[PDB]
């Protein structure tokens, strides 16, 4: 078994080292919280770290791993702001490490995938879902926590839980804003100074929404639509309203608005809860 | 947590009852064994159970399902059975426990899963390894145990097995044969006492070639291709020699032959280990 320092940060690429050091803490009933991240991290980030953290005596292993793309699809400090955090493992495997044999088994998600941010990029939570199917066999946590930022990664990984009957819970954690409202992300460094100026309308688009609610569904819509049309360099992808599953919004009942617009050159994501009427 | 009565059958068809008493016997430091079978038990799946029953103080879980034939593919005292052999845990899930939502995430094998027996039946594999995951997760085994019989199976669950990073040991277990060397298997039932007498020319066939193979690869082919011929009511689908790991026949090494027939209307399978010189 690797060196594993308790208390310290503890960094493995390979996943044969990280699953027998998990596999040995959780036998001490220290329990293990998976952190899935690209990197590059930010307070978005550490607030799924310190959701981890909360967990008494938790393990917290925070996995680094940019998963390549598939044929047809386009596109430091982080172990510093990790020890910063009381992370004891960091998992940061390289390609080669995550795929010996090539891209041979996969996981094939259901027809959810192909909607919302699978219109563009129809093969990418196929690579998620391997991805972190793949991390949850390495790591073994009793839980592994997921942005609502990314709200349809996080319903996908609920239905892959599901439906391979897969021993973890799911945790969603808040998107973490900006003070005016942005939603964080590594991608608002692209922005420039006007851009990221205009860029606070997909939040103020969606909490006016949330509000509008109570006038119905349409007037949520109308209400962030009229918000994104009011912002000259936004250009709308999507907005969309559906249930918190993502299928389509029932009458009366909670559901999730979901924006994609870009920036230049830059797409950004947000979406919120709304409750209807 | 359901009733578990040690040394006896439990019989539990839900995967949430399965899954919260294999866990509690786990803790105990009791390792639990997994036979995946389709029921329909013969000697054939006893040795599998009894190759898991070696293990000291040993759960014993063999499940019995029947996965469902996706579009476009065509196609009792098994509890006696099992508990006469002393296996404490039968799991026995419907279609709809196995999937409550739909045939929704599933696994897609890697190419091997269109050679040979895929050939005929395309989605044949990602049904079984859809399957065999859900079996592994909700029963978290220590090992888990297959046929050589059902060779490229067992092949295509190591590769799911190593593509998914699954902790779980998997044993191959040898073909259990008649005494005049057919192979069982729940198919030879539909055989008539003349098409039983001429099954035996796959055996004969491999094990011919199995000692030809001193004089080469060529000649152990062609060995087994002149039994099968000699046989009038054996219709030969395919007679193909791989490397073990069913890739392309090395010049010097191990290999397997495998060969499916016809008899009438009953579809049989065989494969032997070849050494080639
Ligand atoms: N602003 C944010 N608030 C909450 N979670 C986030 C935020 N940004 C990223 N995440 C989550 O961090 C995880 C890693 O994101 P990424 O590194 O972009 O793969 C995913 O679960 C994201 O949803
Ligand atoms: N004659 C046999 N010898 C060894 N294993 C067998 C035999 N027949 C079936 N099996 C194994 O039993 C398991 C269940 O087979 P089935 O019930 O046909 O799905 C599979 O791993 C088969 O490969």
């Amino acid at each position: 078994i690797p060196a594993f320092h308790p208390g310290e940060l503890n960094v493995y690429s390979a996943p044969g080292d990280v699953a027998d050091v998990s596999r040995a803490l959780r036998l001490t009933g220290r329990r293990v919280m998976l952190v899935p991240t690209m990197g590059a991290l930010h307070e978005g980030h550490l607030a799924l770290v310190r959701a981890a953290k909360r967990v008494p005596g938790s393990v917290v292993v925070v996995s680094i791993f940019v998963n390549p793309m598939q044929f047809g699809a386009g596109g430091d400090d982080d172990l510093a702001q990790l020890r910063a955090e009381g992370v004891e493992i960091a998992f940061t495997p390289t390609t080669a490490a995550m795929y010996p044999d090539g891209l041979r088994t996969t996981v094939q998600p259901g027809p959810l995938a192909a909607e919302l941010e699978g219109g563009p990029r129809p093969t990418h939570f196929a690579g998620v879902l391997t991805v972190v199917l793949k991390l949850l066999q390495i790591v073994r946590p009793d839980r592994v926590f997921f942005g609502e930022k990314d709200y349809q990664q996080l319903v996908l990984i609920r239905q892959l839980v599901a439906d391979f009957n897969l021993d973890v819970a799911v945790v969603g954690v808040p998107t973490v804003r900006e003070a005016d409202g942005l939603a964080m992300s590594s991608r608002n460094r692209y922005l420039d100074p006007a851009q990221r100026a205009a860029a606070v309308a997909l939040s103020a688009a969606l909490t006016a929404a949330a509000h509008a609610a109570t006038a119905g569904a349409q007037a949520a819509l109308d209400a962030a639509r009229a918000v994104l049309d009011a912002a000259p360099g936004v250009a709308v992808d999507y907005l969309e309203l559906r249930d918190i599953g993502l299928g389509p919004m029932p009458l009366n009942g909670s559901g999730r608005l979901l924006v994609a617009a870009r920036l230049g050159t830059t797409r950004l994501l947000d979406n919120i809860a709304i409750e209807i009427g």
